[PDB]
């Protein structure tokens, strides 16, 4: 008998539907009491939510795949046991088996697949226009932040540079400090001047308004964005961008969304965490996460399902997810490191405080930064 008490941690809006997933858990599990918060600050922030005190932290948690090696690193999250990882590897699609694997070993339960699109008005934009991000901003206004490197870091993969190597695995394998580096640095500052380009920290908003034809974003928005645009809403994979003349499609990062149990548990409470993360990353449970979000399942069967194949969004991320469109986001431990310094390099470039005689000296010491054991 699967008994305890847990702590679940889930995303400020997500409550509501995971209380019905936790449902759905007690009536096969009506022993295992469950309490449902929001976390301090989120999925995108685990690794320092948990970090801050291991054994005060929620029993499972919600995280993307790149804080996962730290995690395993720092003993926060224990491999899943042999029967776990199989019912993963089959159940879900091959990159979210990937995406949750360290040195061999699973250590997370992937539920979700996250690529950025384009969303936009199509009262303003047309699906033509949106084919290239030059034709796109001299139609429309787009709305992104280039202080977050989640949004434009991978212009460097579409410049053809790696990532911690080919395989997203290797130490010293960043080799951005090079031609190909400085000419995604020069595409980020071309787009200062480029009047169909707003910087904000609220994208959203700026859709809301009208002020923006589009924005880049990813799919724990598609449900508030289908909201906002109504009969206006359209979907696309991202554009063709000119990097050093040719075009060449603009990347954006392949992020696994999954639920980690907190190593701390421990007994039957270790068990019940257990049960939990596997159940609330099940077929049914990643369909009404997509019923109420429009986040894109991993389940290969929910994929296939009329629902999600009829789904703009859902194709478009299943676009994105292709080879050359986006890049799995590494998992290596120096990946917080990366993160913090990615921000002001790219951020630098677009706004200028970094000129372009300095491309090679801060793309030099940025790979420096980024690859220390
Ligand atoms: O140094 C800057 C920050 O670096 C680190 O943040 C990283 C994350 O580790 C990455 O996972 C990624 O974050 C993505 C995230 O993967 C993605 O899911 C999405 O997050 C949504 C979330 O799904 C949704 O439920 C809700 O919470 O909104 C989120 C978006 O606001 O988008 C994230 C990016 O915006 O990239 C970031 C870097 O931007 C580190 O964790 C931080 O502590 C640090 O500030
Ligand atoms: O996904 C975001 C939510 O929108 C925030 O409300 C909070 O939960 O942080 C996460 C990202 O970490
Ligand atoms: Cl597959
Ligand atoms: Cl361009
Ligand atoms: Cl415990």
């Amino acid at each position: 008998n699967v008994s305890g008490s847990v702590k679940l941690w889930v995303d400020t809006t997500q409550v509501p539907y995971y209380k019905k997933i936790v449902a759905n858990f007690n009536k096969k599990y009506p022993d295992v009491k469950v309490k449902v918060t929001q976390s301090p600050n989120g999925s995108a922030n685990a690794k320092t939510d948990v970090g801050k005190d291991p054994a005060k932290a929620a029993d499972v948690f919600e995280v993307a795949n790149d804080q996962l090696g730290s995690m395993a690193e720092a003993g926060y999250i224990n491999p899943l046991s042999p029967d776990a990882t199989k019912a993963v590897k089959n159940n879900n699609v091959a990159v979210a088996s990937e995406g949750v694997t360290w040195k061999g070993k699973m250590f997370a339960y992937p539920f979700a697949e996250q690529a950025q699109t384009i969303y936009y008005n199509k009262s303003k934009l047309t699906a033509d226009d949106v084919k290239t991000w030059d034709g796109l901003t001299a139609k429309g206004v787009l709305a992104t932040d280039f202080t977050n490197a989640y949004n434009f870091y991978p212009v460097f993969l579409s410049a053809g540079t790696q990532l911690y190597g080919k395989t997203g695995e290797t130490v010293k394998g960043t080799d951005v400090n090079s031609a190909k580096g400085e000419q995604a640095m020069a595409w980020f500052a071309q787009q200062k001047s480029n009047k169909g380009v707003m910087q904000t920290s609220n994208a959203l908003n700026q859709l809301k308004s009208g002020k923006a034809a589009a924005i880049l974003d990813g799919p724990w928005n598609s449900a508030n964005i289908k909201k906002i645009l109504g009969k206006n809403f359209a979907v696309a994979p991202y554009p063709t961008i000119k990097l050093d003349g040719k075009d060449v499609q603009m990347q954006a990062f392949l992020g696994i969304e999954t639920f980690a149990v907190n190593s701390h548990a421990s007994g039957s409470n270790q068990k019940a965490a257990a049960t939990l993360a596997s159940f609330i990353t099940n077929k049914e449970s990643q369909l009404i996460v997509y019923d109420h979000s429009g986040q894109i399942p991993v389940d290969k069967t929910a994929q296939k399902s009329s629902k999600v194949a009829s789904d703009p969004v859902a194709g478009a991320v299943m676009t994105m997810a292709k080879p050359g469109n986006s890049t799995l986001m590494p998992k290596m431990p120096q990946m917080a490191t990366f993160w913090n310094d990615a921000a002001p390099l790219i951020n630098g470039a677009y706004t200028g405080s970094i000129p372009a005689s300095q491309y090679s000296t801060k793309l030099d010491t940025f790979v420096k930064n980024i690859s220390k054991a």
